[PDB]
């Protein structure tokens, strides 16, 4: 019996001593087994494999509990979807652009680069340690794992067309936004006034206008009675807000926003770029950078800083 030693793990923190028979495939001894993203289930052991760390699908209670504690999911497909993505994201380039980790364009990844650039500019703590650890590594320039996890958590495959607002929404559901509170007043001529409090993700995202200012002053929404009604922001408690709308020509002014998603072309199959407000306006298109003092173009998301806001209406 000829038998190299390996480490199996689900989280790459808790490592388990295994000794594998070299005649038998990984699959027959561990179930599904990955190396650096690459499915090696059906492959048998090489000599250059001795000592390395393989991810396995959890097949005992120890590993199921370690997988939940690391990823915050029991979904049995999660590991395989993460590894399939990693197999591509490890080949992407992550250039520093204007002090931010970006992604050189590949595999329809503009939405992922736009999301990654945005997450380096807003205050967020991820609940799953997997995501938090990968986020720190991405901020320091090694973003392959983090991008693979974003795809796995969003149920997206490499190449699939993605929406930055939907991606941010899924990521926010995996983050600690409990202290986040939004109070709205709705004013109708007939039913009158009703206030509602939103918490968590719904406290930081709005779909309908790009202007935080315009949200504060009020926006026109259909009333359940039949009238048009006015919805306006009463109180906001969050470190940022995300304002979204269908793409339309919009003017971005230096110093009045943190960053924004530019979207050009048809529904679904267009291209995102990222506008960030520094000492001037920078436009990050993957590996490409341009700057200008002014900007007008097709914007679909604008991010703004917040801490505590109460209206004077
Ligand atoms: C609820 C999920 C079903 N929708 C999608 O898969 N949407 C999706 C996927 C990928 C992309 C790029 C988009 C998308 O086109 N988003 C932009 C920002 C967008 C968002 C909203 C309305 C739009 C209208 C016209 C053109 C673009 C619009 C939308
Ligand atoms: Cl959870
Ligand atoms: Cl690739
Ligand atoms: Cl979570
Ligand atoms: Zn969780
Ligand atoms: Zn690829
Ligand atoms: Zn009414």
């Amino acid at each position: 019996v000829r038998t190299i030693k390996v480490f199996t793990t689900v989280d790459n923190i808790n490592l388990h001593t295994q000794v594998v028979d070299m005649s038998m495939t990984y699959g027959q001894q561990f179930g599904p087994t990955y190396l650096d993203g690459a499915d090696v289930t059906k492959i048998k052991p090489h000599n250059s494999h001795e000592g390395k760390t393989f991810y396995v699908l959890p097949n005992d209670d120890t590993l199921r509990v370690e997988a939940f504690e690391y990823y915050h999911t029991t979904d049995p497909s999660f590991l395989g979807r993460y590894m399939s993505a990693l197999n591509h994201t490890k080949k992407w380039k992550y250039p520093q652009v204007n002090g931010l980790t970006s992604i050189k364009w590949a595999d329809n990844n503009s939405y992922l680069a736009t999301a990654l650039l945005t997450l380096q500019q807003i205050e967020l703590k991820f609940n799953p340690p997997a995501l938090q650890d990968a986020y720190y590594r991405a901020r320091a320039g090694e973003a392959a794992n983090f991008c693979a996890l974003i795809l796995a958590y969003c149920n997206k495959t490499v190449g699939e067309l993605g929406d930055v607002r939907e991606t941010m929404s899924y990521l926010f559901q995996h983050a600690n936004l409990d202290s986040c509170k939004r109070v709205l007043n709705v004013v109708c001529k007939t039913c009158g006034q009703q206030q509602t409090t939103l918490k968590g993700v719904e406290a930081v995202m709005y779909m309908g206008t790009l202007s935080y200012e315009q949200f504060k002053k009020g926006v026109q929404i259909p009333c359940t009675c039949g009238k048009q009604a006015t919805k306006y922001l009463v109180q906001q408690e969050s470190p940022f807000v995300m304002m979204s709308a269908p793409p339309a020509q919009y003017e971005l002014k230096h110093g009045t926003f943190t960053c924004a998603s530019e979207y050009t072309g048809n529904y679904q199959c267009g291209h995102y770029k990222h506008i960030t407000s520094k000492e001037t306006l920078y436009c990050i298109d993957g590996a490409l950078l341009t700057k200008s003092s002014e900007y007008k173009g097709p914007i679909t998301d604008v991010f703004y800083k917040e801490n505590s806001y109460t209206t004077t209406i």
